């Protein structure tokens, strides 16, 4: 399916910009197994960047596991040119940030990836910016997929939560991502 992204430039703090409450939550519904952990996320775009605000309900937080994806984290995947390739292309991006704000990259240049995270009672918040290389304009479509790695007190990932891909191959296969179409940028203060 296709998510529609409104135009806007939020401030990366791990605080909720006023302008975030004007767009909608997205619910990832693909669970690997049954779990307490739930999530919701919002999207925005501006002339330079893609913006993501995520909130995870998760009562037990762990990142003792030295495997990045085996920590309470979230992963974002991007197909910028919208190649819907079978394997990762030169413009394909795959990053991850744990609750502590520790960033790791599976695909693409991590210098593009700017993140802050806040602890909440029984969860955390992630606010990320991704520098765009292509000039985003209304109607632009890209590949996008979102995932929540849920670990337990054993320091191991027990469950995943996915927005688009239920197969578990998002980390291999760009074509498994979903759609984001950008809209809402102007064509054109009085004190
Ligand atoms: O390190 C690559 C990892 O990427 C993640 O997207 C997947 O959930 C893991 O199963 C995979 O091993
Ligand atoms: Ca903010
Ligand atoms: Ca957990
Ligand atoms: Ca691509």
């Amino acid at each position: 399916k296709r998510i529609y992204v409104s135009y806007g430039s939020p401030v990366i703090d791990g605080e909720v910009d006023d302008i975030w409450n004007n767009v909608e939550w997205n619910i990832p519904r693909i669970y690997s197994a049954t779990t307490q952990t739930n999530a919701k996320f919002k999207l925005m775009w501006d002339d330079n960047a893609l913006y993501v605000l995520a909130e995870v309900y998760d009562p037990v937080l762990n990142s003792a596991n030295s495997t990045p994806y085996q920590q309470d984290s979230v992963e974002i995947f991007l197909d910028e040119n919208f190649d819907r390739a079978i394997s990762y292309q030169s413009d394909d991006l795959h990053y991850r940030v744990n609750y502590n704000n520790f960033k790791t990259t599976d695909a693409g240049d991590i210098l593009r990836f700017y993140t802050k995270t806040k602890l909440l009672p029984d969860g955390y918040r992630v606010e990320a910016r991704i520098a765009l290389s292509k000039k985003p304009i209304n109607g632009t479509i890209m590949g996008f997929e979102f995932q929540v790695n849920e670990a337990d007190s054993s320091a191991r990932r027990v469950a995943t939560i996915n927005m688009f891909d239920n197969t578990g191959n998002a980390w291999q296969n760009p074509s498994l991502f979903g759609e984001i179409k950008l809209k809402g940028r102007s064509d054109n203060i009085n004190p």
